[PDB]
């Protein structure tokens, strides 16, 4: 059952205020603005489809159903006037792929971020993965790109965002999924291999130089990553356990989020350098 639209918390048009803008989303834009409360907005074209129209309302319900701390909070809605606007949670940290790309230790910044860094980032994320799961939520597009940052700082934290053929991210995909369109918890399972896998690479692209075919390909037939330069071993095999070919073989995020957590308690863990690029 989806949230009624009585839940959803209309906010008058004349308490938003645009202070500027953050990109261009799937559809329409995304602001920065304030209610003082920061927020973000994702704002519905007021040319667009009745079917878009349903979608937006649909996402509105949908992301206003979710609570918890490592999902971007859904802060209320103004439909109510043209154009329509979603406000969401404000995460000045942007998104975990970028900041990942632009905080690698460099030979002028060896200590920009440490495995630790890393871990809570994986920690987080697996939350909020959790939370989906028990509650019967499928996101299909977990991914770095797809995470988001409260602050670039050392008490920042990660949080899942949007949930809004060619166009598959098929390199975060299970067989069944690439295959048969498959998609249940056990999806999203594999999907957060391929992120620990980003994380741990600091923001690589998955499968290094491995086109989408080649990767459902080189997938199919039981080709797997290798770990990532430095990269702990108990942190690969957490990868390697969520892309077992049988989703009955992969662990759920309850399970998940233990052995991370486990992860951090060893000092031989968490005590690696990353490495740094020359």
């Amino acid at each position: 059952k989806t949230s009624s639209i009585s839940d959803l918390k209309e906010v008058p048009r004349k308490n938003i205020t645009l202070i500027r803008g953050l990109g261009h989303g799937a559809f329409g834009e995304v602001y920065e603005g304030q209610v003082p409360l920061q927020v973000a907005v994702k704002t519905l074209p007021e040319v667009c489809s009745e079917q878009d129209e349903l979608d937006f309302l649909m996402e509105a319900l949908i992301i206003s159903k979710l609570n918890h701390q490592n999902i971007v909070r859904c802060i209320g809605v103004s439909l109510q006037s043209l154009p329509r606007f979603i406000l969401l949670e404000l995460m000045a940290g942007g998104d975990l792929k970028s900041f990942l790309r632009e905080t690698r230790p460099r030979p002028s910044q060896p200590s920009s971020l440490a495995m630790l860094d890393l871990l809570h980032v994986a920690r987080d994320i697996a939350c909020g993965c959790q939370y989906l799961e028990e509650n019967h939520f499928i996101h299909r597009d977990i991914a770095a790109r797809n995470c988001l940052l409260t602050c670039p700082g050392p008490g920042r934290v990660a949080k899942i965002g949007d949930f809004g053929c060619a166009m598959l991210p098929v390199k975060w995909m299970p067989p069944e999924a690439f295959m048969e369109g498959i998609f249940t918890s056990k999806t999203d399972t594999w999907s957060f291999g391929v992120l620990l896998w980003e994380i741990f690479s600091l923001g690589y692209m998955p499968y290094p130089s491995k086109s989408n075919q080649e990767v459902l390909e080189f997938v199919t037939s039981g080709g797997r990553m290798d770990p990532p330069k430095n990269c702990p071993g108990p942190v690969y095999r957490i990868m390697t356990q969520c892309w077992q070919h049988q989703p009955e073989d992969r662990p759920n995020f309850a399970i998940i989020l233990e052995r991370i957590e486990y992860c951090t308690q060893d000092p031989d863990v968490i005590n690696t350098a990353l490495p740094i690029e020359y």
